[PDB]
């Protein structure tokens, strides 16, 4: 009785997951009328089923958010037993606190619960406490282990983990612990805090948006005598001049995951993308059958 | 009062600017940008603590983007301690998805989203279905727009006119206008056929919304094909998506009358055309609502 | 684990349904104390069962509404697994919009959900959008097909479907499509709009309340040269002088359903009542077992 | 203020008219008819936008009809943008169904219905159970009615009196009156027996409600049968259903004292009887509540 | 799939129950940090299970209330299927009505539902209508039968049941009906109402807190010529000088239940404690398997 | 206005008394006792019907007792018809339990409890996590406390200073202070190691909370061990549980700076120490909030 659907955000990721678990993406239409309104029409009875919806609320965030919500509404109204959401990328998660502004990450939670979600599955939220913005169950998969493993495997010499900013220090520590390495941060107010001479430095953030912060960081590192420089993040937002900026940066290589569907029209040069499909696929099953999900950490 | 702060999001600023000027107030200062990211950014550069904020926004194309900024705004205001957050919606997008099989009822989902976000009340103009009004549990005032069009045509001084309902759902609206003008009604039983006398008459086609202009142009031509003196068309909401304009410019429609509830496509112009403003009405509605003077008086 | 109960509105309809599906109406007392308060006392354990309640909120609407709500409350408090409501006739559905008035159809929805309903099954609501006044699942059975079939079977000549008023046009179309006939409406402000000379006209509304609107319509038709006249509606409210007015009308025959229990003390003369028990009975099962309910349209 | 609009539904208009006159206000104008259909119709012919509306209604026989109109009224008002919708319930029907097996707790369901409909607050008089007060989450002020009856009897100047509790639940209420009159108490341990000295005494029977008058008449007669000087009976809520009147007119009760919280049956009259008004109290309660002057001062 | 947990209130009672039903108290830590905050850490996957929590909100009420709530939250967030609460002693139940005060018994209900409870099982609430403060199902076990049986068994002569105060009369009647005895009350404003000369009197209240009310009652009885005096209550709160006062009273014997864990440091002399474990144990099962719970009255 | 009623529960009365005196108001009269039973008793001896009540309470040790009385108070006030029930929390207990496995998120449960009880809004000071702010849906103003400490140190006129983050989460806070003082930052990468130049410097250790004083003392000593001119330490919330005091009195900390958000242990005194008051700030916050004057101006 398990049905999985993919909306428009990251279909390639969604089929990969579906194949790993072993089902066919649901028969559903997420269409559009002449104006600009979405017309969801579920092409099959899901009465009493456990439906999983896969969707990253990546660019354009508002459109993806709305179709997600409308789908939920369609499912709820159509008598699904559970409506479970799998969000590889939680858009608006940076707007998690306040001088005279909204807290969109919270508004979203509230919208999703209103719409009718039963539970949520997420990957590396910008702030781990966003988890508390919900009152329905939510499982938080972490993504650092994946990158750690790819780096661990690289066998680089005297490496140092670097936090591009003041909020990254925790994440940097998590990765520093894996590779058993020291940490240093970019005190950009721009300055380096910590020994980093002749070292292989790895820059890491949760999201690489405009690639502004990070490229500037990599160059400063080099400018301060670092053997070579790598950069990784979970969510490849790469908006604006991001690609051009990186292709021109000193970054030996950029490591990212497929939580967000890559821009088809512009390619990073030195680059590697790891998949998170295996991880989410495993969580679906484990949640669907009620097996320890904590077992994956 | 000085607690009447009014904001305009991106849907129809010209209309907003107008309703604010008419009222006699400066549009609240508010950063309503989008990050390059596409996510919506909001700064409200003016303490609104304890104020009564009115937000003006049509959820017209693109509906999902406008809906989201509206919601985010509300959230900003609620979190920033506004006293009341009142929504003025000249055009309620998704009002066509008002029932089901296995389909959603987006007009209802929206209501639910808006109340969740934190709205205090709503002001609307000609909803596709008057019962959408009941999808809310917060107060909502529903302004009719027919009177405005009625009046334009009345001063046109036409003779031998018949009001026409393009479809099976328009009959009520057609009646409202037929009354206001003391004219008979006829409908297009498109299954396509005319039901009622219309020979040599000046026919006025009326719908709440003119979207693709498909339904209506085809209607006008059929009228002509059935010997009607001349043909006019009106609606409140000018959605005009797709080939709408081209289709009308080529239609037999002597003239198309619409309101400025939805911001007109800047890049394509109807030829024989007239747009009436609904700013005076909403401005009036806001005032009455704000000071608690009867508004039923409009309706 | 399926239990069905009948309150006081339309017990004959309720037993018919119960027999079709195959169970015994629940052991429950819907009594009254000396004053005028209802005393519900469920004569059997329904702990963990799926309870279906059958009730039309017909005259007197307020009494029927209250017992329904009290029953729900009794069931909820007694640990039913699901409390599902089957409403053959949704009273107050005409009060679905606003000059300075309530929207009772919405207040009701809200009351029913507060009381504890799990879902609703309805037949021909005055306004299809009332369906959206709820946030719990609701299935809307339509009743026109039934009447269409009885008319289709009649083999009448050059028939025309007539909408007694400006709101009936949609319904009229639905029936016009069945019998493959043309439509005409009564533009009562009173006038006929459309060809209807020498035709067999069928008047149709969702409800025939005081029978005012409709009788006056039938006579006007005749007065405008119509071969003969029939009239149908789903819900036979027939309040006031309704019967007398029809018995005196020109209506060759009046077709109605048993959604509302007929006045025992006054009989229409030329008349036919079709049952909706088979339809609802089928919906119960299909909902209870989770089979496509959309399959019935 | 002029924002104190008061409405009366059908339960007890004489009482309502009185509380309005006392306060000094004209009862809000409101069509509160029923369609022939039996469904309840409502028009509120007077903009109440932004006003503070008080609704007066006992949910007495028929309880379900009165409950429904009350709810529909509230809905009308909420949808029509009243500022506050405050309910004044002289008699809270269903207060006897206050706990369970497989039975409902209607007093609670009601609270939940009233809040759902949209009430802002409630004012009540002698609930069958004081803890019903906790079934709400909106503010509720509970007026006691014993003081009123206490005072009538006090000025009667009787001697050698004993307060009697008709049953096991009345003992508290009996105490309240025994105190207010400095008298002893005795109860009817009906399982039927007297518990306490009562010989040659003037006994006063008191219950919150006198419904079928079954319990109480039988009590009075037993008292007499046990040598009591004379017997009086009082209660706040005169439900008097069934054979109540006949039973009392035939009882040994020298006199029955009640309040006008429930509208008296027009077609049958008690013989030896006295009705005290609770209008002055509620009127007072409304005023204090409305201007926010302490009301605990009553209680 | 049934798991039972015990928090800190009455663990002895909790194990007794667990043994009767047949399971092991859950693997969970209800710890404390240096400051004073509780750290709940559920030592095992309960995903999809039906969890029963046993806890009396006895002294200290606020601490016990908070751990209960935190546990619920932990369970809800951890995906329990149902979170069912067994409360042998409902603290704050005397604060059930209002001159300018809170109604804590109601605030509590609201807190418990917010936290995430599915249902409640309680024993002798101070006010039976507290039952209505909830909107989730609640089963109310009564405790008088137990004491009745112990008294019935005692074979005492011409006994009279006594209500220490004006609110106890109902409870007194329930017990008077068991032993087929008459009732009398203490009209303390202090006076006796009813014949009680040379009789064996049994004083009964739901709770014996400071033992003030009751000891003073017993002595008055004696002072009015009563053959001998016994006293019973369900909930042994015994705060303050309670024990000393009773040990010095004329009470031949005090009968109580183990709904509240007895003060380890001070012992009543003439005393008997009956267990309520068998009763609750039976309710767990019957609720868990959905069998008539009403069957136990 | 005279509708600014302020109450103090048991957490930090000296602070409360101060914020009330500063504002210029008499602390609302309210019995806030506990029965011998241990259950909390509440009488509010002063009609507050229609008033705007502010409650001051840190949910410091014992957290559960303070939380419960706060909730019960709110309940009392809500049931007693207060107009607004506004909470001032100098110290938000449980802010450390802000995420998960199989653990609760008590900071969130609390928010949910407070809103259920009936709060209208919240005023807080330096939450452990700024996003806790989003756990609420009622308005909440978050006051930063760094400015206060910044200023003390600024007037100390030190030279060659470095701000130090005891741990991986403090880096932001350290930056805020480094900025306000134009100093560099260094952190303790305790996995224990120093990251950044700190030789011969005057180091200031800063955390939001100093609980067991474990983390920080060990940090100060390591600094010294790495050749730092001298060492100071500051935090907003002085939890000082366990061996905290003893550990600091023995540490190398030249001086410890804290605020009075949490009431100091009466039985044990730090030696080299300075406590700054946050009363002026909250007092100011209350006023701005109450009259609806911008408060962002603080932050
Ligand atoms: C760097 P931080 O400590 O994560 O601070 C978060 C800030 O980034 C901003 N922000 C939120 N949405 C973002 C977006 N899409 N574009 C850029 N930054 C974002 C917000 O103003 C927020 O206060
Ligand atoms: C418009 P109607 O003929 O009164 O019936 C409503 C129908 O319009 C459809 N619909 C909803 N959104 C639409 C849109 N943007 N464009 C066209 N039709 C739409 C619905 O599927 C529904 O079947
Ligand atoms: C004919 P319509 O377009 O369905 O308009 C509905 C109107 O009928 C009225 N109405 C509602 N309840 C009704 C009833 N029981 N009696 C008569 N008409 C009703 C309402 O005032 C409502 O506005
Ligand atoms: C009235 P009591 O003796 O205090 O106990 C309450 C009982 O009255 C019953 N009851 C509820 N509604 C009633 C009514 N209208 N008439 C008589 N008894 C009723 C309940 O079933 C309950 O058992
Ligand atoms: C004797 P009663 O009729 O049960 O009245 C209940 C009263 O006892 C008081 N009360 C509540 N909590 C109590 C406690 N823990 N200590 C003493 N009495 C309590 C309350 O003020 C309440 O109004
Ligand atoms: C404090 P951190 O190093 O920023 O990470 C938060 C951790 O502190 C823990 N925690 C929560 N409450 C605590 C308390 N009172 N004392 C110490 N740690 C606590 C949580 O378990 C969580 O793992």
């Amino acid at each position: 009785n398990l049905k999985i659907f993919s909306l428009n955000s990251n279909p390639e990721l969604a089929k990969e997951i579906a194949d790993i678990v072993g089902v066919q993406l649901g028969k559903c239409s997420v269409t559009r009328f002449s104006d600009g309104e979405v017309q969801i029409n579920i092409e099959e009875s899901i009465r009493g089923c456990d439906c999983y919806i896969i969707q990253s609320t990546s660019d354009p965030v508002n459109e993806h958010i709305m179709e997600l919500l409308i789908m939920v509404d369609a499912l709820k109204r159509a008598s699904a037993k559970t409506i479970n959401i799998v969000i590889p990328y939680y858009g608006y998660a940076r707007q998690d606190r306040k001088s005279r502004e909204p807290i969109t990450a919270k508004l979203f939670a509230n919208l999703l619960e209103t719409a009718g979600a039963t539970r949520v599955i997420a990957l590396d939220l910008h702030a781990p406490q966003i988890q508390g913005f919900f009152d329905i169950p939510i499982d938080h998969l972490m993504g650092v282990p994946i990158l750690g493993e790819y780096f661990e495997g690289k066998n680089l010499e005297d490496i140092v983990i670097v936090s591009p900013d003041h909020g990254g220090v925790t994440r940097a520590r998590k990765l520093a612990d894996r590779l058993k390495a020291p940490i240093a941060i970019i005190d950009k107010r721009m300055n380096i805090v910590g020994n980093i001479e002749g070292k292989t430095a790895i820059l890491i953030d949760d999201i690489i948006d405009t690639a502004g912060t990070i490229t500037l960081a990599a160059n400063a590192l080099v400018e301060n005598g670092a053997k070579e420089v790598y950069a990784c993040c979970t969510h490849p937002v790469l908006s604006g001049p991001a690609v051009e900026r990186i292709n021109n940066s000193t970054i030996k290589e950029l490591v990212v995951t497929n939580s967000i569907k890559l821009p088809e029209e512009k390619k990073i040069e030195r680059f590697k993308q790891l998949s998170v499909g295996p991880l989410l696929a495993e969580a679906i099953i484990r949640v669907h059958e009620q097996q320890s999900v904590s077992y994956l950490f």
